[PDB]
Order: C-alpha cells, then structure tokens, then sequence
C-alpha cells in the first residue's frame, strides 16, 4: 500500500532545528522525489541566518523513500512500506578525528507531502577542525548505504561512510550508523542485506542570497541479482 503513494512525483518538505557546539540554527527544504527514477530536487535555507557548519555535512540528515527500487527487489523496500504512517530514522554521524552529529527524524506524509522533520545535535567538534573552520569542498557527494533488517525493532539499520573532500586536497571521514523503526504498527517490508547507491550534486541559485543548499540527488537499490 505504501509504494502507491510513490508512483509519480511528491512534493517534500524538511524542517531541521541544530545545536552544534552551542549553535543553534534551522534549515527549511522545499522539492520534489519522483522514486520511479531515484530522483530528488531540493533546497534548503539556513532561515536563522549563517549555517554554523558547513552544507556538505548535513546532506545525509537533510527521505529514502525516493530510492529508486528495481523490480527483483521491491519486497526489499522496508521505506515506503511504512508509509503514510512513516517511520523515525536516527543516525550517529562520527567525524573521524572530530566530533559527531546524533539525528532524530520523523518522515511521514503530511496529506499529499512528504515530510521530514529532524532534530540534530553536535558535540565534541574542533573549533579549528574541518567542520567548525569550513574547509569542505562545496561539489558532490557519492556513496553505498549498507542496509540490514533489524527484526526486534519491526526496522533496518544501515552503516556507510562518506569521504568529504578537504579544500587542501585531503579526506574528513564520516563514519554514519543508522537505524530505522516504523512509526504505525502496520506490517513493513524487512529487507535482505543490499545497499543505495546515492549521488547527490550540490549547487547554488545564483538569484539566492540567503545561505542556502541546492540539490540533485539520485538513489538506486541494489546489491541483489
């Protein structure tokens, strides 16, 4: 029943609300997913002013509903088969060598949209480290989500890695553990071990003055034959 609601192209809202070291910021984000091709268009604004933190390392909080899912592998879809209802998706997100983001979101549909709201705090951050002193190229982000059911939890878990290029030329590791648990008490769909393939190219609007993120993303299952 979930899947029907992903047919053709949603509207999607984000509302995030961040503590990082003591600041304090929010994001709104207004786009569209079109599963049938993976496809997310989005963009945030930082509506409390500066982001404390730079764009890239929030991609990953800021709806893997919209993956792409081919045919073989439907019944592999734990996402959308928690919809409407949805489901919490927490992260801890390890910045090798830094601190780390813990994330909680709620992602269900408000009437005709997609909503995700999400709360995230930041601890331990260098105030002269990559992510405080903004040395994070501003370009693409691409990487596999590493997903297992989670059975006790009616849920998955997930574990992936994004490498975010330093403007010097080197790599700040993000080490991100996830897990999802569904919000009504429906059955949900408990997937084989497979990953996302993801890849998302952030841009600017030339026209925008606020701080703000675009994006183009795309998400793919895979990993079954």
């Amino acid at each position: 029943k979930g899947e029907e609601l992903f047919t053709g192209v949603v509207p999607i809202l984000v509302e995030l609300d961040g503590d990082v070291n003591g600041h304090k910021f929010s994001v709104s984000g207004e786009g569209e997913g079109d599963a049938t091709y993976g496809k997310l268009t989005l963009k945030f604004i930082c509506t409390t002013g500066k982001l404390p933190v730079p764009w890239p390392t929030l991609v990953t909080t800021l709806v893997q509903c919209f993956a792409r899912y081919p045919d073989h592998m439907k019944q592999h879809d734990f996402f959308k088969s928690a919809m409407p209802e949805g489901y919490v998706q927490e992260r801890t997100i390890f910045f090798k060598d830094d601190g780390n983001y813990k994330t909680r979101a709620e992602v269900k549909f408000e009437g005709d949209t997609l909503v995700n709201r999400i709360e995230l705090k930041g601890i331990d951050f260098k105030e002269d480290g990559n992510i405080l002193g903004h040395k994070l190229e501003y370009n693409y982000i691409s990487d596999n989500v590493y997903i297992t059911a989670d059975k006790q939890k009616n849920g998955i878990k997930a574990n992936f890695k994004i490498r975010h290029n330093i403007e010097d030329g080197g790599v700040q590791l993000a080490d991100h553990y996830q897990q999802n648990t569904p919000i009504g008490d429906g059955p949900v769909l408990l997937p084989d071990n497979h990953y996302l393939s993801t890849q998302s190219a952030l841009s600017k609007d030339p026209n925008e003055k606020r701080d703000h993120m675009v994006l183009l993303e795309f998400v793919t299952a895979a990993g079954i034959t």
